[PDB]
């Protein structure tokens, strides 16, 4: 599956990992993603409300399954069946952000 692995505790919340498939779905490279926020595969027709929902989760720390249009590096438009999962790993804090990728 395509995953990747945020630390919330970065500033911008950056990419710590990312699953090869990832790297394959979105065509960019990992040298390129690691440590920048995931906000780069947004492009001009990707709509704001539902980017809203997705900052919400991340603000208010809950989970989300929002279905999103990103784009790969190539500039090819795909739909994206977002998962949100927090690692709560802690003991009460959070640690990290698990997104999931899906092309729909
Ligand atoms: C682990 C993780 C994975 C994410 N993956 C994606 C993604 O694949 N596509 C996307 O459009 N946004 C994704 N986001 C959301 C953006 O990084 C960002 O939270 C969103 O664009 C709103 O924040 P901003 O207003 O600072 O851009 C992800 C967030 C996290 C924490």
């Amino acid at each position: 599956k395509s995953f990747v692995i945020t630390d919330p505790r970065l500033p911008d919340n950056p990419i710590i990992f990312a699953s090869d498939r990832f790297l394959e779905l979105t065509e960019y490279t990992r040298e390129e993603v690691l440590g920048n926020n995931c906000r780069f595969l947004q492009g001009r027709g990707t709509d704001r409300k539902a980017v809203q929902l997705i900052r919400d989760a991340v603000k208010e720390q809950r989970d989300v399954t929002v279905q999103v249009l990103n784009y790969t590096k190539g500039g090819r438009a795909f739909w994206n069946l977002f998962h949100l999962q927090v690692m709560r790993d802690e003991n009460g804090d959070v640690q990290y952000f698990i997104g999931v990728q899906q092309e729909m």
